């Protein structure tokens, strides 16, 4: 199942999930996994995992194993197929009020130029992007700044909705069709080729660092 930690921190910008039940330690060995400042909400750390729902786990938020690390609390992940959860002074499932559903897509762009656009449909009338709500080619998005080749698309949405998009460079070169699903409220895909050999990564691949 996909699991999704977002904590306001109380122990400084270096802070990590260390994730575990009985021996096994899907967040790796401690501190766990790093979490990273989550964007739109200052003070806020995000991390993203998988794990086996045959079991609850413990978690033990901490700054990076070093001198401070929270009372562990007990995630209820046993049979779900999916979970968010937000600590803020204590654990809880429920979104705040003011926190949208962000996702974001990228593309590696190849062998078709430097203007790339994202032609989407199906998403929420809430729906803010690049590509809400225009007409073919769709919106122009811009190259990633740390990572060549690649161009990024944001889609934000009051409710978590899946939606369908197509990259194009509005020349005759296209991506099959990308069916998005909206797993959390910080949902990241990335997507290679084009029409006929398009891949959605779940995990970032190897072309991407």
């Amino acid at each position: 199942m996909d699991l999704t930690i977002n904590y306001k921190s109380t122990l400084g910008d270096d802070v990590a999930a260390y994730i575990y039940k009985e021996t096994n330690k899907p967040a790796g060995e401690w501190p766990g996994k790093t979490m990273t400042a989550t964007a739109g909400h200052e003070g806020w750390y995000t991390m993203h995992l998988t794990l086996d729902n045959s079991t609850d786990y413990s978690l033990i938020l901490n700054d990076d194993g070093h001198g401070n690390q929270l009372k562990d609390v007990t995630l209820s992940t046993k049979g779900k197929a999916e979970a968010e959860y937000w600590f803020d002074g204590s654990l809880s499932e429920t979104k705040p009020a003011d926190w949208k559903y962000v996702t974001t897509i990228h593309y590696l762009a190849s062998g078709m130029g430097s203007t790339i656009y994202n032609y989407m449909w199906g998403a929420d009338a809430s729906a803010t992007g690049a590509g809400v709500g225009k007409e073919w080619p769709g919106g122009q998005i811009s190259a990633n700044a740390d990572h060549l080749g690649w161009y990024d698309v944001v889609y934000t949405q009051d409710v978590k909705q899946n939606f369908s998009c197509i990259f194009n460079n509005n020349n005759g070169t296209q991506t099959d069709n990308i069916d998005v699903s909206v797993t959390s409220t910080s949902t990241e895909l990335w997507v290679t080729g084009t029409k006929g050999d398009t891949t959605v990564y779940k995990t970032a691949p190897d072309s991407w660092e």
